[PDB]
């Protein structure tokens, strides 16, 4: 009876096993746009994407992630709230059942129909597992999807999703330029937060791009065709697969923009 996203299993059930679950630092949460204090400090943010690896995508049962070679200085967010560098390792969507619903962050209470999570840990660390003990090992990146016009850099994720449609199936993934999922404008949110699974790890500062990208109805739709069981097991389909927001307690949201 592992973590997951029903009836049983979801959200409301994790504090059970993973405690930190109503800690200080939690995430999602409500970006309140007007609460939101612009910062004239904060830098641009640095997205060097031109090197990255791709080597793999996996249906972890969750989710599914497009992998990264991280073993070198390649794929790396720097600038914005961050010191220091963080590579990215892998990327991953949260998406719904309905175009209504399927983002973890709201804007002002709006769901948007999905999110994507680039995640990046602190250099500093020396890996990725070693990042995420620490309170600023990770850095992720999140973009909100809107169905709308396509987007054609999103096209060989979805045709890959096919044969990975069930939990634990991986497919070789190299060269996919994650650069073709990123909006116009990197004008960003940043607040301090967590891991929006188990274990929900209070790790992450969360950088959320104001502006949405746009993808196809049917792109999403073929998010929809996964699903969360294995192979051989009762088909349930890879839907809502989205923390609500979390309370802010103490934090503040910045904002790079004006
Ligand atoms: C399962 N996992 C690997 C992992 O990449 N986790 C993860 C990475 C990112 C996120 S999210 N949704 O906040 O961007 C959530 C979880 C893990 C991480 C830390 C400790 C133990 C397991
Ligand atoms: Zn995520």
């Amino acid at each position: 009876h592992h973590w997951g996203y029903g009836k049983h299993n979801g959200p409301e059930h994790w504090h059970k096993d993973f405690p930190i679950a109503k800690g200080e630092r939690q995430s999602p949460v409500d970006i309140d746009t007007h609460t939101a204090k612009y910062d004239p400090s904060l830098k641009p943010l640095s997205v060097s994407y031109d090197q990255a690896t791709s080597l793999r995508i996996l249906n972890n049962g969750h989710a599914f992630n497009v992998e990264f070679d991280d073993s070198q200085d390649k794929a790396v967010l720097k600038g914005g709230p961050l010191d220091g560098t963080y590579r990215l390792i892998q990327f991953h969507f949260h998406w719904g059942s309905l175009d209504g619903q399927g983002s973890e962050h709201t804007v002002d209470k709006k769901k948007y129909a999905a999110e994507l999570h680039l995640v990046h840990w602190n250099t500093k660390y020396g890996d990725f597992g070693k990042a995420v003990q620490q309170p600023d090992g990770l850095a992720v990146l999140g973009i909100f999807l809107k169905v709308g016009s396509a987007k054609p850099g999103l096209q060989k994720v979805v045709d890959v999703l096919d044969s990975i449609k069930t939990k634990g199936k991986s497919a070789d993934f190299t060269n996919f330029d994650p650069r073709g999922l990123l909006p116009e404008s990197l004008d960003y949110w940043t607040y301090p937060g967590s891991l929006t699974t188990p274990p929900l790890l209070e790790c992450v500062t969360w950088i959320v791009l104001k502006e949405p990208i746009s993808v196809s109805s049917e792109q999403v739709l073929k998010f929809r065709k996964l699903n969360f069981n294995g192979e051989g097991e009762p088909e349930e389909l890879m839907v809502d697969n989205w923390r609500p927001a979390q309370p802010l307690k103490n934090r503040q949201i910045k904002a790079s923009f004006k």
